[PDB]
């Protein structure tokens, strides 16, 4: 493989399908979409943008915290297993938070949390989502260590702030986040920041990474997976709006950021590398979306499982490469 | 059964399914919906939203004022006919009103009618629609014996109105209507009030019924069918509304009001009991719209037929019955 | 005079100020406005749009309801008394209402009040009022004896409604009230309609009046003070809206309706009579408007006295006659 | 045939399918929709409301200009070829026009366009477009003698302007244009005007053809493919918007302009004659659109076949003939 | 002089005052402002943005074309004639226009004219204004030889346009105008064009000159006063709009454009030149508006007097010199 | 006096003026406001919610920080200096911050930056204003020794944010800032927050304030000047605002929050105590505004200067006492 998978996992059992021969694009969709479909618990209306890593447990080779959206149209926060990535067993109930320490016991009550991105960092599991506070969405901070118990921290930022994504390791001795000014309700803006911190609970030294360029991402963007880290630099794919007069269509792309100072772009893709088209993508909740929030990559073979919400209804999965994405993104860059 | 029905009738010939045995929600829907679609008359775009009773003629067990929206797109009433309640014969050509008294020829000029609600009311069959005055919507009242001829009244209410449902029999002495104070458009907002008539042409004493509460109707309600009396109260099936970065979704679900005083809620379901989720639900001239405006209903078992708009574009039928609807509401309840 | 006064009353006392020769205008300001500043109680953030008529009492010759928004911004009623109808003696404290009915004191709670409107009819002195119901605007209803107690009756009509004014007398045996459907927010439309009633309870007939027509008047009309009845008709100054790149502008100006069937307009004036052109009807709370709620008319010269609200700050005082009016109104007539 | 095709072509080999025996529409579809499917070109996203004319050539017997939208979604011009004109040969890479004259070199450098109307004008095609004039919308203007070369003249008009149609002869020795006065974004409006040039690039004497008017239309309108000139007048197709709570419906009927004086309407269809009712139609990147930008019409029998824009995502076509357009306009016309 | 007068006149008689010793703007106001009241005629509610040149009468030395907006706030134009140019006599009744073609008698209708640009060309004075074609704005044409009569072309272009002023000679054979494509209402945006035409009737060769550049200008730009022509190019007063969060706020400033492409600009001032801060300025119909559509200029001296509507309500006057303007626009220059 | 100021400085040289008789109000004005016009500066276009502290200097007692717009409507910060703190010596240009670490070098260059607030903390004078990240609205923060050399650190926050503001001293060992989550335009809401730092750089431990709640208030809320430690808590001035129908009024009153942990209220006046009333606070810029970003605290005395923004044109002066505030906010405490 051309560009290498640094600090990756090997994953031999990675899901996967191979790339069909009359397939002209550099991703490719799993062909039994969805994976998850909106009813699969006895409570749930929709279940989409989720966050998926390997892990070992007696349920299986995958763990994951997944948006479950309820029957009163409640957002929350639910665990879940799978033995290969594809079939899984989701947790009835939400995940109830516990307390890190005790000085968050009061601030930290419970109200909605969405869109969760989980990567593993020197010890533990960390999850970011947009967590409510007093029924403003912010950035919400908690770890695991099992998937079973998870302890929640201060919530990272200020409101009004969405798509808060961790970068799996320490970059110049400090934690750095993805965030996304947003406002109080269908925010019709969006820039890719970074901020920093020492210990995950104070933050600063916050970073401007892009804003909206083509049309396909004209409206907003906003972080999806969890970067992953490569030789070209961390290789992160986002989500980017264009509104029609119907609304919001979501699509997905990727760019490359410089290793060290990761608000600095080196590529970005001009194209995007998946769109809504498929009737799952174009029907059901909120029409004409794609939304990506895991990916698995098998560092051995360069293979990725994207995960991504459809229509805010399913969750479906696609594949590609690192190889085929970075030769893409670098040679279809915008600026 | 648990929940007695009051001044109920016996409908063995209702239109009815089995649950079926993976069903695992309250209501379910008719296995071959819609039951009438949107191209039925040959001069119609779309049939929906409409109204519906038991009613002997030479063309039926049952009678109805139907919504049809012509290839002007101009909004209509229908009368129509059936059977079994499930295949019908639909006028071709619109209900022209006669004026009751000589003294609304002038005020009742045609312009447009929509969301038709229909009952017995102790010797004749009451109509309620969404009618234009000026151009502007307000509730029109009229009353038919036969289904054939239609006698038009005083619009009950200044504009702007919508969602204008009768009960189905006088509560103190006094006629009482849900109603829905709106605007000149796609209202962003929405409670439930009853308004009250001692001779069903001036109307008084305005009680606040509910208003937005759950997610899945935090932008608005509006009463759907006619209230059904039974020995725990007013069961009411109503509309909700959801607001997404691309519009609105419209369910319904139920609740409970006080058998004398109906703006009082005993019970409020925090959950929708039918969402939009099929093909013909989410696909069509207004997207992801499920929208009751009858229910017919077997005394004798406590069967319920629901009809209900599906996307602006067709009218589908759902099943449930009332002991089952009933334990849900108040297991579920919200305040 | 060329024009009768009906129905009127002998007001030798009237405040009076006679045409300055240089003055080309239908309508003429006292010349020492406001009559009323924003500060003259000592809680008082402003006090506007208020409700005046003649009445004997041990405080003067004239009485009123009175708009006062205090320095939290609440809007209340203060009632007030005055011996020559310039110079008021407003009570420090709110009308705080009794209810004519037990039925109504569960419903009737107080929220806030403004705009008031008042009438003597029959035996008592009727007062109108954009009265909040479950804090949306609607009109309330109220009768007082002396202005010191006042009764409070049900809300004539749902919400949203504004500008609700009542005719001086029954027409056809029936009271006859303006209103003027509006929405939830500041309302960017509005017609003028009439509704009646057999028993100031119970409300109907619902008739439209008249809509936005010429360019000062082109985004929303409403009903000013009590209508004055005339051997043409009804005289009624109403107000119109034109909106600029900055807001509103609120002038008004005078119609002649049917004296039988008051919702058909005879004649309407296409020029306002009078526009925010001082700087006390310029600048204020709200900028350039000219709000009337009360006139004062002396049946034995048609000398009327018009109360107006300056920039929702003051009160200020116009005058004019009957004669002038009518024969401005009719020969510069709209349609 | 009743109605005569004044100034056509012989289309012996125009698309054709017959009308069905059930069918009760004025135009029925093709019965293999889309023609060309959205994904035609490797490089494509969409491919829709596009051009098309007889034209001899090695390729086949009819050529066009696409619309094509790319996977950045940049808008974008390809030319075509047909053999049959059902399946299509379209360039996989952008026109890049040459300009006609020296003097626009500066001015017209490439942004974006879309939606072509073609037609021939005495020795040449002549190509219309929405084309960007910084970013702003303005009508294109251009020539071809063989679709190889296209040669681009002066945009007509200032910005903001879309839907430029020309007519396919000169009328009182000047070219005459619809076009369509907008925005700079989804216009909330629109009413078609014609303008007029001795040579194609000064244009003036302004004309108002018609604007909203039935409730399927009601938001805007504006013109579709070539006038078609009759023994009636000018058959003009015409796209028509309908605003509901999640958006805008496309669809589109036809209108009968005067001879001489083409923005007199002497009959309009009060119903629209094609509406988003299929899958393709209702579900893509703007759900609900019909569009059409060209018909093609054999004068020896009088059909005619239409090929309009689907959900902004495909291209399809219907059939119709003039006979049937004209006679359905004139029995249901509007004003 | 530094700075050249191209093609202009002798005029020792224009109305001027020096600058204050204290005075430390580039532009000083008239001592005595507004020239012209709002209530200068008997009809009218204000006098505005008004257009003037030197022309020998019997009634003066001056002659005009002015905004006049009556008490219907109808939109009209007056011509008026000035000794001084400082004192006008204004006819009390508007432009009734004539039409120069029969061609366009059924076109122009009046409905309604503002904002009159004004200026001498080769045999006469060509009068241009926002005028309604259909109750939507475009640019009015006229042309007249003694201000007594007046007659109408051809509206330049299509709606929806404002700010329409004519250079004061031709271009390379053509005249050219400025424009300002707007929309329906009061438009959120704004850049500055031009069009040329070889007869006045056809526009075409549109050229984009400028946008909102510096903060005082954010919102939106249009033309002013006619083009001056000097030995540095042409010398153009240009508004701006900065939007606060109460609305508009309307200043004024100079670019310097090249005399043969005057679509290039070879300075733009940064800064304002005169903004509202008077209270006549501040205070009026429409708040903080310093709106200018005319100057005059003495060739032989280099001075300038600027005739400009405030806050929509009267006409004001301010001086400056021609190397003041000059020398600052160019050491303040943007871009 | 009864309550105790707490780490506060000794002023006799506060300026001052004693209540009027006739004061009714809690807050008297300075007699002879503005103490500095729009115009003090050659460039000044605006002079408005400014910062001022005691501090000897060779210009003066007090120093300050102050909102200047210049004549391009940017938006800057001067350094100025007076010997009363009424008369003030502004320095003419702007303050162009040094870097306090080279590791802000890159990301702080300077855009716009308005709405200073100044404390003294341990060592230094700390400088928090609404800084301009990418042309964004964020915190930025420096420190200064002397008032003439700034030096910045990093911006606090991530964009939308405005109205930081440091609380003087630490607080359970971390410096406390309130701000206020905001947009990117004219922000319809607004909550106040503190966040905590042990640093300076980076920030954490969020903690909502409160929300808007009375009428005068109901829009949004944002922290006003330095909070002043009393024996009763933090003392702290804060705005308001109210919509209109012609856009925002900006009062402010205060509120009393717990010692250890500021973000619990303990009192919240309900009131107003000072509202956009005289000329040059309803006319100007933006009317209606008052705007407080700093007072001056005599502890021995318990005598307070405040000093606002007026109408966002001029800064003015206002008087008030300790006791005066605490007292009324207690009694006439919301919640
Ligand atoms: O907004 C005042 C300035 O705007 C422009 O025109 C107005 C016009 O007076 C009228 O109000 C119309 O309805 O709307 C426009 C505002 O959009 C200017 O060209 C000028 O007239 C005004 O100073």
């Amino acid at each position: 493989m051309k560009t290498q998978i640094i600090n990756g996992v090997s994953l031999p059992n990675i899901p996967w399908q191979d790339k069909p021969a009359d397939c002209k694009d550099v991703i490719w969709r799993y062909d039994a979409n969805p994976i998850i479909p909106r009813d699969q618990l006895p409570t749930s209306n929709s279940i989409f943008n989720s966050a998926v890593v390997p892990y070992e447990s007696e349920k299986g080779k995958f763990a994951g915290v997944f948006r479950v959206d309820d029957k009163c149209r409640n957002m929350e926060l639910h665990a879940g297993f799978s033995k290969d990535g594809i079939h899984w067993d989701i947790n009835p109930d939400r995940i109830v938070f516990e307390q890190a320490e005790k000085s968050t016991e009061e601030v930290n009550q419970w109200g909605y949390g969405y869109d969760p991105r989980v990567c593993f960092i020197e010890d533990r599991f960390w999850v970011t989502w947009c967590n409510a506070y007093g029924w403003k969405p912010t950035i919400g901070v908690a770890y695991t260590f099992d998937f079973k118990t998870f302890y929640q921290c201060e919530n990272a930022f200020l409101p009004f702030n969405r798509n808060g994504v961790l970068f799996p390791r320490k970059i110049n001795g400090k934690y750095v986040m993805f965030s996304r000014p947003s406002d109080s309700g269908h925010t019709p803006f969006g820039d890719m920041f970074i901020s920093q911190s020492p210990d995950m609970k104070y933050w600063g030294e916050h970073r401007h990474v892009m804003g909206p360029l083509r049309a396909w991402e004209s409206k907003k963007i906003g972080a999806g997976p969890i970067p992953i880290e490569t030789s070209e630099g961390w290789l992160c794919f986002y989500h980017g709006v264009l509104e029609s007069c119907n609304g919001f269509v979501y699509s997905f792309s990727a760019c490359i950021l410089d290793k060290d100072e990761p608000w600095k772009v080196k590529y970005r893709c001009a194209e995007y590398l998946l769109s809504p088209q498929k009737i799952y993508e174009c029907v059901g909740d909120v029409q004409n979306v794609t939304f990506p929030c895991a990916t698995l990559v098998d560092a051995d073979t360069g293979r990725i499982a994207i995960y991504y919400g459809c229509a805010d209804t399913c969750v479906s999965m696609a594949f590609t490469t690192v190889d085929d994405v970075v030769d893409y993104v670098k040679s279809h860059s915008s600026v």
